[PDB]
């Protein structure tokens, strides 16, 4: 019977028009519907916005209780805390987490691109690397685009932990070689509270 709490998408806090929340699940193996109560608390203060979902089974046949308690952008930035406490009606046990925005000196993110390596050249869809760096905290988001427009097909890894403290991660796009051939500009958008107005782009293209 366990508790998972999630922070916003890094994307949410960067943005003022959108909408960042933390998320509570409850994960649940046995059929018995305990009847889950959840208690939120920012700072320590209980609030009562949280917007709790009815229990439902999962494919594994277990079963989850999703609790999303709507967060301040600057909230989340000036590392306030955010508790999930979890109880069954009327039992008065409970189980807690807490998370929040990781503590340090935030760092800019340094952005690399790589074109298609040339024996990569032989096939119908083309890779474009996106590196980045030397940041702090963790939190980031990495997108693509292309002609004023989202490009969906790109994967990401994790955060990396560099040996002085700062983050990694790569994010490659997969695009038809046909669309890099006709010399298309593919950018690399990256989102980070340290960058200035949050957002750095890199762009790529054939010559």
């Amino acid at each position: 019977p366990s508790v998972f709490l999630f922070p916003p998408k890094p994307k949410d806090t960067l943005y003022i028009t959108r909408e960042p929340e933390v998320t509570c699940v409850v994960v649940d193996v046995s059929q018995e519907d305990p009847e889950v109560q959840f208690n939120w608390y920012v700072d320590g203060v209980e609030v009562h916005n949280a917007k709790t979902k009815p229990r439902e089974e999962q494919f594994d046949s277990t079963y989850r209780v999703v609790s999303v308690l709507t967060v301040l952008h600057q909230d989340w930035l000036n590392g306030k805390e955010y508790k999930c406490k979890v109880s069954n009606k009327g039992l008065p046990s409970s189980i807690e987490k807490t998370i929040s925005k990781a503590k340090g000196q935030p760092r800019e993110p340094q952005v690399y691109t790589f074109p298609p390596e040339q024996e990569e050249m032989t096939k119908n869809q083309v890779s474009l690397r996106c590196l980045v760096k030397g940041f702090y905290p963790s939190d980031i988001a990495v997108e693509w685009e292309s002609n004023g427009q989202p490009e969906n097909n790109y994967k990401t890894t994790k955060p990396v932990l560099d040996s002085d403290g700062s983050f990694r991660l790569e994010s490659r796009l997969t695009v038809d070689k046909s669309r890099w051939q006709e010399g298309n500009v593919f950018s690399c958008s990256v989102m980070h509270e340290a960058l200035h107005n949050h957002y750095t782009q890199k762009s790529l293209s054939l010559s």
